[PDB]
């Protein structure tokens, strides 16, 4: 029900191209690096621990995680975005559970369960961000860890300022613990994470 059909259906149209690393999804796989290690870092490690992926797509960040000894669950409302996440995963000979269902439904049949959270570059396609904000907060473990990011910018979506997704996270169970951005640094000729959240954002929650 919190889902917005026409972004969804945006998606399923542009599934067959998601691991085209000069395609529409090149700049998910350019972050990509960046943000598994924020979150490996921040989370301290990802090995054997059961994580959660809200709004995986076709499994970008989900199979690199798995990659890294997590048990993951990929959770999307997309069908053709799932089916190649699943083929992909295959392919790849890394182990991944995709499921096709909402995050409200997830979170009421696998409260506390994970270890870890994520939920990257989602938010701004659905109806009711707060009720993802809040659904993620139940699905973690007491002291578990939930990220929230918008690292790519486009012209379309929306941007969900992080001042206002602070205001979400403050009426549930997890608590802010760092916050940071995306940006160019020209000594170095890469992109880095970051002071400065004007324009995009990585969000490090821990559940309290
Ligand atoms: N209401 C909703 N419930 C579950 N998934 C949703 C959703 N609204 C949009 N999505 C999914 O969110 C994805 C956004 S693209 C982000 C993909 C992945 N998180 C990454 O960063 O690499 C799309 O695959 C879309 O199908």
């Amino acid at each position: 029900h919190n889902v917005d059909h026409e972004e969804i259906a945006k998606f399923e149209a542009v599934a067959s191209r998601w691991w085209d690393l000069e395609g529409e999804f090149k700049p998910l796989h350019r972050i990509n690096p960046l943000r598994l290690g924020y979150i490996a870092e921040r989370a301290g490690g990802l090995f054997g621990k059961k994580v959660l992926d809200v709004g995986c797509g076709g499994g970008i960040l989900a199979e690199s995680m798995a990659r890294e000894g997590a048990t993951v669950t990929g959770l999307d409302m997309g069908f053709e975005p799932l089916q190649v996440a699943k083929l992909h995963a295959l392919e790849s000979g890394i182990q991944v559970d995709y499921v096709q269902e909402t995050v409200e439904e997830h979170a009421a049949k696998h409260a506390g369960q994970y270890d870890v959270v994520t939920c990257m570059e989602m938010l701004e396609h659905v109806p009711d961000p707060q009720s993802v904000v809040r659904a993620c907060a139940q699905l973690v473990k007491p002291g578990g860890d939930v990220f929230f990011s918008t690292l790519n910018r486009n012209g379309v979506k929306k941007f969900i300022k992080p001042a206002e997704l602070l205001g979400w996270v403050d009426q549930t169970s997890l608590k802010e613990r760092h916050i940071t951005g995306l940006h160019y640094n020209p000594i170095t000729n890469t992109f880095k994470l970051g002071p400065g959240v004007d324009v995009n954002y990585m969000l490090h929650t821990q559940n309290k």
